[PDB]
């Protein structure tokens, strides 16, 4: 090294805060797809739902959502992007679409449960920051 400064200009980062990586409630459907069309199947984002108050729109880029995927008639990536909504009631949050999923409460709860129990998600949910 040319010089040796005392280590006081270095910070200790850990970065377990991944919420801002996926949570952005200001995006609409097309905007969500706009991100996901550059994302590999498994990645998601949580936005707010315009449909119901107190719902979060979960946009998931899946591998393939058809029963066969041979008869195709849809828009390629836009149909590979699935939209579900996490509705928080007095109980908590759960993803509308699945009748076998419990009420977690916090988004981080279901986010961390991603690769443990992908219930509502057809594809094992993956965090952009953590996989």
């Amino acid at each position: 090294m040319h010089h040796h400064h005392h280590h006081s200009s270095g910070l200790v980062p850990r970065g377990s805060d991944t919420s801002k990586f996926w949570y952005k409630p200001h995006l609409s459907r097309d905007q969500a797809i706009a991100l996901l069309k550059d994302k590999d199947p498994g990645a998601f984002l949580i936005r707010d739902s315009h449909s119901f108050q107190g719902a979060y729109g979960l946009a998931l880029k899946v591998a393939t959502p058809p029963p066969s995927a041979q008869p195709w008639k849809g828009d390629p990536v836009e149909q590979l992007v699935r939209h579900f909504l996490i509705e928080t009631g007095p109980k908590g949050v759960k993803i509308k679409g699945c009748p076998s999923e419990p009420y977690f409460g916090s988004l981080s709860a279901l986010v961390s449960q991603h690769s443990i129990s992908p219930i509502s998600l057809p594809c094992c949910l993956r965090i952009p920051s953590k996989d």
